[PDB]
């Protein structure tokens, strides 16, 4: 059976296509620019594209650029995201689209007939952005639009978007009758098959290349591994019981011990033994996936293994440096 | 004679006081953590470091905190900024004290009584942030802060807390008679002798590391090498003509341009010979250092020697790769 995947150039949705096609479907990708050899060689290296992989050409901004990609499958999972690149004006950069778009491609999957089931992969921005943190975060719980709107502090407009995406979502496919999943990962970090540096490794690495404006989203981070997030997505359209939303986050820890944990395994680079306001009292956020693990679903992989992957990936494709 | 130099730790403010030493000066370099090896390291072990060094515990977010170091100076050269490093509310982490902390080391410095002139390090995003560009800018123009407040785009806090910093000050100044000048330097590429990565670099070296997220600021780049920006902060507290503010930039291209410059330094990068939004009609968006150019300062360095000052100092340090 035939499969949509959005945002197939990216991090996520790369892998999650390769783990699509090493199982039996035949998968409809979407990209922006098909002749941008960097978003695509990986995608068609991948065993088994010439009989089964298919690409597609759409925008988020673009009302309506979905219906052909939707047109026939079982499936969409809606990975893909706008960024805030020109860097102007992200109402109309990052917001509108993200907002309108999902909207867009729910249209477009009840006018195929086909779709039985939608996935969005959406962001942890939607859960835990609040001036307070709970010790633990679960599916109940949605990021503050008033405090995000009155404080406008960095990475505002990646937390609105999707927060007012999958709201304004589910408001439709309980008002429509959609099947609607959502998944929210947490820092996904892991080996990965695109070209370039991934955005959320960038992140993930900043104790390591000391990328200072990163340190903020792990001071007390939560994470999956790449490849228990995707097998993840395929777990929720494949068992029929699923509804709502399904928070994947496998750890969660405070700047610090993911400190301790990369000092000990790569002494070569040079990291800090101290970060400015952490001190060890600090109380480490959760975010729960007990839901999933209630389903059968089972997590493989431990943050040892994500850095790892993470951290010979880069190396390999001469991203990070081999030392300090 | 006794100067001080406010965040002598970071990029441009380490160089500055290798310089001002260099040149016969008695440096009181300011830090917010002496405690802090990476930071100090690099001012220590400059020649002259034991005799014509001292070393002050100072922070912006701190009123009265700069009247120690202040006290005894001839002249002193305020360059330190704090970054959006919790994130969380930058009203109150980064405005407040940019502005507070800058009228701070102005009445410091009226209240000292051997202050003779007082340098500001402005920033490029006072000048020209505003729907559309200009082709070319000059020292009478400021951004609009109508503008970055209703849009609230990626880097606004940076903007406004540096132009109502700098405006506030003028203000001040005019009404107590202060001797005051403001250098608005470009982003500022070259070597280096801080230890980490420096911030700015992250942004030069860009189509390098693929950092999509720091397009917008090379889109229509301007550049200055840090060495001609540390000379003119010197020939400018030196000079005694001088007045006002004073744009420092040396160069202008549009990220092709640089991209097209880095690529034939670098095959070893694959460095893309494209990009999203980018034509060959996009014109370069100039700022005028005629101002600084007519009094006799002479620019020393081109675009290549930045760029190649900044890739070697890395290389050797170990925070760009090798290769690709
Ligand atoms: N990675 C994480 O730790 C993290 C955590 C939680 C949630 N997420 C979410 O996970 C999803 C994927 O993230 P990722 O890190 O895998 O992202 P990524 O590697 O940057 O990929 C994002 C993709 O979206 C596409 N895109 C950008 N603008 C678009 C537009 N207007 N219309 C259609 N596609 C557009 C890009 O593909 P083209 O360049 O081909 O157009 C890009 O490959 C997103 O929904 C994001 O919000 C990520
Ligand atoms: N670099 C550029 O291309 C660029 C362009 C135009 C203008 N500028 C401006 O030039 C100045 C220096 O830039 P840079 O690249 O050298 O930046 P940087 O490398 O990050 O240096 C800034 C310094 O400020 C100090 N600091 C941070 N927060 C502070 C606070 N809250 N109170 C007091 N000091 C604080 C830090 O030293 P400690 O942590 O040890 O205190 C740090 O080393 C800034 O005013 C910046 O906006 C830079
Ligand atoms: O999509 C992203 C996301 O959700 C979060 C995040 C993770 C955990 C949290 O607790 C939180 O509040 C936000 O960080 C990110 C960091 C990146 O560099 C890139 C991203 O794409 C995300
Ligand atoms: O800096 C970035 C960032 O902070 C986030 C983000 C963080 C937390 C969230 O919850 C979220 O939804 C997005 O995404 C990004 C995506 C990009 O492509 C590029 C970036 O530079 C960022
Ligand atoms: O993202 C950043 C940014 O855009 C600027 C910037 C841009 C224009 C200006 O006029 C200015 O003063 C600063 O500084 C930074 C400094 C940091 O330490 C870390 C950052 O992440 C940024």
């Amino acid at each position: 059976e035939t499969v949509c995947v959005t945002g197939a150039s990216g991090f996520i949705g790369s892998w999650l296509v390769m783990r699509l096609l090493e199982r039996g479907y035949t998968v409809r990708a979407t990209v922006r620019d098909p002749t941008n050899v960097k978003k695509v060689k990986h995608l068609l290296d991948l065993p088994k594209a010439e009989t089964h992989l298919t690409l597609w050409k759409a925008d988020l901004a673009d009302e309506g650029s979905f219906d052909e990609a939707i047109k026939g499958c079982t499936g969409v999972f809606h990975v893909a995201t706008p960024m805030d690149f020109e860097s102007k004006d992200p109402e109309n950069e990052v917001i509108k689209p993200t907002i309108e778009g999902m909207l867009g491609i729910m249209k477009s999957c009840a006018a195929a007939k086909t779709v039985r089931r939608l996935v969005f992969t959406s962001s942890a921005g939607t859960v835990n952005i609040q001036e307070h943190q709970l010790p633990v975060y679960d599916e109940s719980c949605w990021s503050d639009m008033e405090f995000c709107r009155a404080k406008k502090m960095t990475a505002w407009m990646y937390f609105v978007s999707k927060t007012l995406a999958e709201q304004a979502a589910w408001k439709y496919a309980k008002e429509n009758n959609i099947d609607f999943i959502t998944i929210i990962p947490t820092l996904v970090v892991g080996p990965f098959i695109m070209s370039s540096m991934p955005p959320s490794l960038i992140t993930a690495l900043s104790p390591i290349t000391g990328n200072e404006a990163h340190y903020s989203i792990i001071r007390q981070g939560q994470f999956v591994h790449l490849d228990d997030l995707c097998n993840a997505h395929i777990y929720l359209f494949e068992n029929p019981k699923a509804e709502g939303r399904y928070i994947c986050s496998s750890h969660d820890c405070i700047i610090l011990d993911l400190a301790k944990m990369l000092r000990e395994k790569y002494p070569e680079y040079n990291i800090p033994t101290e970060f400015k306001g952490v001190d060890e009292n600090l109380k480490s956020v959760c975010f729960s996936s007990k839901k999933l693990t209630d389903l059968g679903f089972e997590f493989k992989y431990s943050l040892e293994d994500m850095f790892t992957g993470a951290v010979d990936t880069c190396r390999a494709k001469g991203l990070l440096p081999p030392s300090h």
